[PDB]
């Protein structure tokens, strides 16, 4: 499922994802728009570490979820990767609370440094009512 924009927005609000470790709403949805572009199907393979990036927060296989073939994988979200891949991301959002509490917060998500830090990400909360 390939969530709208203010969709996605009023969901994780509801999921209460705003402010979460003081981590506003825009942000969590400019780091989407950038990690799976709203698509909760969608998965990305390093064939160079042998792991594989699940899902709307594309959450990697060797230290969070479980996909059975990943190499020296820890699960610590104690899931399995199939959950990070259905149209219910209220998986997928308890798990991405998981990884923003370990040392390096949201910096965890590579396309959150290279496209959102810093910058003026409201554009993404705009209209959505939250
Ligand atoms: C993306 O992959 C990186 C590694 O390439 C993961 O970063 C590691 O995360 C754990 C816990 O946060 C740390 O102990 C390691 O030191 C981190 N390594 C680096 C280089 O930062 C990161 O957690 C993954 N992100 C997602 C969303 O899966």
């Amino acid at each position: 499922k390939v969530f709208e924009r203010c969709e996605l927005a009023r969901t994780l609000k509801r999921l209460g994802m705003d402010g979460y470790r003081g981590i506003s709403l825009a942000n969590w949805m400019c780091l989407a728009k950038w990690e799976s572009g709203y698509n909760t199907r969608a998965t990305n393979y390093n064939a160079g570490d042998r792991s594989t990036d699940y899902g709307i927060f594309q959450i990697n296989s060797r230290l969070w979820c479980n996909d059975g073939k990943t190499p020296g994988a820890v699960n610590a979200c104690h899931l399995s990767c199939s959950a990070l891949l259905q149209d219910n991301i209220a998986d997928a959002v308890a798990c991405a609370k998981r990884v923003v509490r370990d040392p390096q917060g949201i910096r965890a998500w590579v396309a959150w440094r290279n496209r959102c830090q810093n910058r003026d990400v409201r554009q993404y909360v705009q209209g959505c009512g939250v």
